[PDB]
């Protein structure tokens, strides 16, 4: 009963994984309870048919908490107890949190996917694998520069930065090449977390490695003294890069608290990108399983709508139904009440929140997936309060969990309803927006549709990237907003259902390993820093075993 | 190719089995590598130990050494020879690979592997180091950020960053730009990241809570005045030591002839010890009746630290030590050119041999018997050789083809070992005391061994020796950061230089263990990439890789 | 060519003379440059003024104002009908002269002399408003290497350094590097000199006393509290008062028509308020019946801090204030191409005319009579000119060849100017008061003035302005930093934009003076040299200059 004191009885993944139809020359282990599958498992059970692919969201995330990967894992247990051949696909954490405001579990309570410790840690070393791709790339630039640069690019001009998987302000803006001729050349740049990376981000959008591979060579770093984009191709650096992903290619095997498959890989920032696990995981367990439960970073106006938008449609995948999670705390936040006075009951706030929970129901449907609301169960909440959030889901199917506090059981009505949802509300999945619309026009659909908002303006910065991209040949690439989280504008003090604003772009980046990324406000924070009182400082492993993690 | 000698391997587990490990205290990373827990030892803490084989070599040249090698090459014939035997091997660190290409991790048929692993992330080991390292710089930087509560002058910090990646543009560079919310401006840089203190500290740790409390001695600067503030005191070994949980277990791996292989560690040999980990040759001893091992550079610094740094502390006392050297090796330090090798020239092979025979000297100072090795060579004719063997007349000698012939070319320097091992009997001690002056012990390091009239200490040594031992770390051992490619501090001096000096330029404190003095500009703590980069040309096929 | 008006100058000496002067307040810089001891003004502190000729300018344009020469032309026109008048000009920037090239200090017979002086070192005024300002940040750094008694906070420091040439290379830099005997290690940069609060202080000074009060209260940085801390909290004031002793007086020179023309000052017109010193015009009012001095942009940025800036606080009452504009100007406001002002087009005159318009009302908001003038061109014909002429429905009007003519193509215009200073008796009045809020002041300045609907404040500003009167600097004046091509922050919005609004993004506080806040980019406190600068092609032959 706190969720690290829950370590307990896991089934060797070999197990797991022959239960599951994999080969035994198809599991490569990292200790009894962890494994990386081959993409051979995909490659030849790629003829069979998917099974159903559900989403996981939830509303618009407060200071309250929801509790989105809580009922990912608690689902998936539920749909074990009830039968169904199931699996798990989650994002591996960011080692960095771990140090600066302690790490959690994935999930929590009674339903989480384990070994606990070794996922928020170095797990299998993925992100350090990311981590050196990443870093390789900026070296060969910069001993590029430093031999001569033949490619002649303008140092001022080069956006790759470097990247390192801790929270440290301090690298967020630096100057490199210092000392001399013998030490390189001088440029300003500085350091992004490592899950940020762009690279990151091509695993979890990447067929194979190959197709990794080829990503990695259209990854722009820089511009040439006459504005001609320089990409890693272009410093036939992508080998290199594809070398250091060779195991990282790889989904890792895992499992629930009740022994239920799972898989972990990859995990990229949801506002700078997608925020969704690996589709090699995905697609892999779409074969050996019969139901599928994945989830996305943030609300559901950006991680699932980049999961559809982005993951989806490069994928092929068309989920069958989503999941979306809410709780009466962070929902009477919408509506007004303070975090403190959270307790108390309040209908009318409840119900004005409940404006936010009603937008991402109207814009799952959207999409052409049914959607299904998870209220995940507080102790404060009274009858009356979930009674009248029950009734006001008056559109989808709403169910209560307790998987946080009773494991699969706290979630068979959930389960049941999905199910239900399942076999007579087939889905009929569409993206938002045709690809061939200009990058505005994206833009504008995304924030019109999904957002609420009136429409868009951009600063002057915004509109010079937005032509040079559009010219440059990038302007036919889906769209990835990176915009607060916390509310469905680039105004996080706006909560609830806000109508009447505008979304303002000021600048524009692109990741030719996939799409363009338009900010709004500071949502450039690629860099956490750490707390005056970092848990790290309290960190400290016993004689045998860790304590404060 | 010696790539190409990808034939054979065997399930670990099987070794781990074959060996006495139980299951339990055994972790895969595939099939074919593993690590091994901590407990095997405390367990097996009384049971008796093996022999130990310390492999070194003579003075380095742009020739071709083996040492390597012939640390496997040997084991394979000892335990071919039906013997318990391991080999305690160093992980090389992942940046040349993309810079001047990946080696075999040993040569020939004398190669531990699985070879790629080990020369990219193998087990995650240096991953580890370098995000320990990263994360006490992130918390120095932080604090500053803070308020800077123990009053630390930026400008004074000397804990450095990290990366395993050949980056020059890293060296120097200036961080904390931004604003009030950015951080401290302030001039820092990266090391390679086997260059790492932390790497030290890993290669020289008991266990756990050992390398922990270790971690918390490191200083990373002083505050504005000059009271030092370690990591300790920033409250970040416990941290630190979770990153390294995994890390600290040993290694185990193969040779080609499924000889035991433990590979653990990999710290630098100048401004460090050069050697494997110690809880890993402590642990091969228990599992096994010999244990051959190696260290960093010639026998003028590596062995000489491995005596007295890594058996000072571990409380080995090697019992035996075998040198190596090749023919043209010698023959450079006769000055002999590098294009001029091909041709025979006794009168040199004899003169270079000052080399060869001056290791052999402070060898023997260890009351450690020693042995020669040679590795043979195509060129080498026999004329050469046979000058060779007796010119080593003093110890043991044995010719060794580990190199075509596999653990076959090494029985017969096999033999001699065990021949010598079970007749030559050592008395092992230090070769200096733990409470001399710093000078003295540099003194002493530098004439029994460098062969150097004195040293000299310019004012910015001096200040800073002044420091340490006012400030406590007078008692410490000493790691002399010089050049590898010659008895003394000159690059040049070929052979056994004579009538000259040694001077120490800087001084720096590794809390976690000694003190580095350092001599000429062997400060190359991040090498770089060339004009022509092994990455522009690595690849990875539909199946396999390419140029590496 | 203009330089080549290289013609009979008059010792200045003799000028200082006719007017009263005595021999001992005066300090010559050859024959021809001379100061004026700031004792002539405090002995004739009760005599009368005279009047005051604010000239003033419409909305600037790539076609050419006529700001400063009619200016000039008018003193020689003024004087020329037996009038005892001045010229308060400002020295320009040493900079653009190695840039872009050096201009005359008026235009055609209408420009002060020497010119050269007056491009280049002059009497040395800049550079010493250069070492004043560097010496106050020579303090500050090395107040920090102490040991920061005032608990300064680097990163908040914005007391930049200064120098008078156009270097970009210096508009961000990184400053104390090195170690701890190097300083500390900071982000900083470059302005242009006269972009400095020194020179701000120094053009609105009363007395060296006064002006080093001022400096006194300049804002250098805050502490890691918030808290301000001042050049006064650094005891830089002295200092700094001590290298202006020199240049606090004014400089007397002359016309081509040998009429006393004072050039002193010389500051930035958008992050200040463009007008030459105060103690120079409060000085010639003593020593002549008619002083004619002008400022900065168009009449919409310096005349309104002209009047609510110095006028303020040298307690002035401008009796008249002239506006020139050229018919080729306004045209360019009615859209009119850049090369399509040779052509006739009446009816664009007429639109632009709005520009020109707007400003004549503005110029009677202030209680003070106005006047318009007209720089004659080659290819204004008869019809644009005699549009112009009766558009101008509202108030005096009169063209201007003191171009090609000098005093006598001002003689027309000279008349009107006395005929309604004569007749036309203002009741100057500042357009806001000093008690109201920044914003209501930037907004009476706003609305009134540029005619913004209203004004906007960015997260940024608002911070700051709150900061600010919460920290007792509400209660001063506004200096508008914003662009000058246009009433409106839209440099592209020519004429009189309608419908419109006015967003402040930043606000920076001069504490020697009042406050000011940022439009759009007006941060170019350094502008760069082009690709074909002068410099290239600047000589100087075994006897003169050629190219400057």
């Amino acid at each position: 009963d706190i969720e690290i004191a829950q370590a307990a009885k896991m089934k060797p993944v070999m197990e797991l994984a022959r239960g599951l139809g994999i080969q035994e020359d198809e599991v490569e282990l990292y200790g009894k309870y962890k494994a990386k599958i081959s993409l051979d498992v995909y490659r030849r059970l790629k003829d069979k048919p998917d099974g159903k692919l559900i989403l996981v969201t939830a509303i618009t995330p407060t200071p309250a908490g929801e509790g989105k990967t809580t009922t990912s894992v608690g689902l998936t247990d539920a749909l074990a107890r009830l039968g169904k051949r199931v699996m798990v696909c989650l994002r591996e954490p960011s080692l960095g949190p771990s140090f600066g405001i302690k790490g959690g579990a994935a999930g929590g309570g009674y339903a989480q996917v384990v070994p606990m410790e070794d996922i928020n840690l170095h797990f299998t070393g993925d992100i350090h694998a990311v981590t050196y791709a990443h870093n390789l790339l900026a070296a060969m630039v910069d001993n590029h520069l430093q031999q001569g640069n033949v490619l002649n690019i303008d140092p001022r001009t080069i956006t790759w930065r470097r990247v390192i998987d801790l929270n440290e302000r301090a690298l967020r803006n630096i100057v490199i090449g210092l000392g001399g001729k013998a030490n390189g050349v001088p440029r300003e740049t500085g350091f992004d977390i490592s899950v940020a990376s762009e690279v990151m981000a091509c695993l979890c959008l990447a067929s194979d490695l190959m197709d990794l591979k080829e990503r990695f060579s259209r990854k722009v770093v820089g511009y040439t003294y006459d504005g001609k984009p320089v990409t890693a191709g272009d410093l036939e650096a992508q080998g290199s890069m594809a070398l250091l992903m060779k195991d990282a290619i790889k989904p890792n095997l895992v499992q629930t608290l009740e022994n239920t498959p799972a898989f972990i890989h990859g995990g990229p920032f949801a506002n700078i990108a997608h925020g969704c696990n690996s589709i090699i995981a995905t697609k892999t367990a779409l074969k050996l399983a019969d139901y599928v439960v994945t989830e996305a970073g943030f609300g559901a106006d950006l991680g699932a709508e980049k999961f559809y938008d982005v993951k989806c449609r490069y994928a092929g995948f068309k989920p069958d139904a989503t999941v979306i999670v809410a709780t009466v705390r962070a929902l009477k936040m919408h509506g007004g009440v303070p975090k403190s006075d959270l307790a108390t009951e309040n209908l009318e706030a409840l119900r004005e929140g409940f404006a936010n929970l009603e937008k991402h129901i109207e814009n799952i449907g959207k999409f052409g997936v049914p959607a299904v609301v998870a209220i995940n169960a507080f102790p404060t909440d009274t009858e009356a309060e979930l009674n009248l959030l029950y009734e006001l889901c008056a559109k989808a199917g709403a169910e209560v969990a307790l998987s946080w506090a009773k494991g699969g059981e706290g979630g068979l009505e959930l389960a049941r309803k999905v199910l239900q949802t399942l076999e007579s509300r087939p889905s009929n999945f569409h993206v938002l927006y045709n690809l061939d619309l200009s990058i505005k026009d994206k833009i504008a659909k995304i924030a019109t549709e999904i957002y609420g908002a009136d429409g868009v303006n951009y600063t002057a910065e915004a509109d010079k990237a937005i032509q040079r991209y559009e010219s440059l040949g990038y302007g036919n690439l889906p769209v990835v907003m990176a915009k607060t989280q916390y509310s469905f504008s680039d105004d996080m003090t706006k909560l609830g259902r806000p109508r009447n604003f505008t979304i303002t772009v000021r600048e524009v980046r692109l990741s030719a390993g996939g799409r363009l990324i338009v900010p709004i406000t500071g949502a450039i924070m690629t860099m956490p820093g750490l707390p005056k009182r970092p848990a790290a400082c309290n960190i400290d492993i016993d004689a045998d075993g860790v304590i404060t993690g």
